[PDB]
């Protein structure tokens, strides 16, 4: 069973029959930076661990881990994962790693958090990191995905965000946020590459155009959406880096292949 790094799922959410979220206790000597992602897992039917990476959607000061996940129908893992119930356990490999960290990028005055679908889940984590806001004058975050029930999990951790009384000033009117969708009818539409290359998301929400001098952004998406948005990127001026060399972009995939 659930014995190597087993930790407790403490709550459970599901969001949509594709999307469900979940936390679980966490290792005693882990650390980490928001943004980093770990393996976790299930045994399949003959005890061999089925193991996955998952971004850590809660930020580095909470005490339990949070993780937002797809549903695949037939997926080794979240055909298994989508039924977990608390007092249930998984594996967790705590072994953190990724280049979605403030770190990886050269210091600026603006950060922007680009993403689609569960490609969300390190900004859920990064949007509730303080170092974020000390960086950083401005924190945007564009998240993008076919339907409106697909925003709704990333709609209600900055609603929570922007409401509390004590984070609300600590978050001093610097995290913006803009919600689109694709596909479904929504008062906001578009994918990110062209809302960003147009200057669409600069008249919406009221704020300087893109500028390589300041700017610095974090992509989280399919490998076709990293590469559209590192195009744009780009056109601005911007250069991708790492904590190897610094520059005034990273980019991670939020999975491997086509997508569901
Ligand atoms: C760096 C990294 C971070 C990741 N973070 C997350 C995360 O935080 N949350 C999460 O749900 N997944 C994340 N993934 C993907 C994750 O590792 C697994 O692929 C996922 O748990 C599904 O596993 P599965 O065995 O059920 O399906 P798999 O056998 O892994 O894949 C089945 C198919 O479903 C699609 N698919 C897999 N994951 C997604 C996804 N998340 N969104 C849309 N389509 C998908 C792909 O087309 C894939 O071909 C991450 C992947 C990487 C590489």
């Amino acid at each position: 069973k659930v014995l190597p790094d087993a930790q407790t799922v403490t709550s459970v959410r599901h969001w949509t029959d594709t999307l469900f979220s979940f936390r679980v206790t966490r290792p005693q000597t882990l650390r980490f930076r928001s943004g980093e992602f770990v393996m976790i897992g299930l045994l399949d039917d003959n005890g061999k661990p089925i193991m996955r990476a998952y971004s850590i959607a809660s930020p580095a000061w909470d005490e339990e881990l949070e993780f937002y996940s797809i549903k695949v129908p037939d997926g080794p893992l979240t055909s298994r994962l989508q039924h977990i119930k608390v007092g249930e356990q998984i594996i967790l490999r705590p072994k953190p790693v990724g280049t979605l960290v403030i770190d990886a990028l050269l210091p600026g005055k603006r950060l922007w958090f680009l993403a689609t679908g569960t490609g969300i889940a390190p900004f859920a984590s990064l949007m509730r990191e303080p170092e974020a806001y000390e960086k950083f004058d401005e924190v945007i975050m564009m998240h993008a995905c076919r339907t409106v029930a697909e925003l709704e999990y990333g709609r209600q951790l900055v609603e929570a965000l922007q409401e509390d009384p004590l984070i609300g000033e600590l978050v001093e009117g610097k995290l913006k946020y803009y919600p689109t969708t694709t596909r479904e009818e929504f008062h906001h539409m578009g994918r990110i590459t062209d809302n960003l290359a147009s200057g669409k998301v600069f008249e919406d929400l009221g704020i300087a155009p893109m500028n390589p001098e300041t700017d610095r952004a974090m992509v989280c998406g399919s490998l076709a959406f990293n590469v559209d948005v590192m195009k744009v990127l780009e056109s601005y001026g911007l250069r991708e880096g790492a904590n190897s060399e610094p520059r005034e972009f990273v980019v991670e995939k939020a999975f491997v292949g086509e997508g569901i």
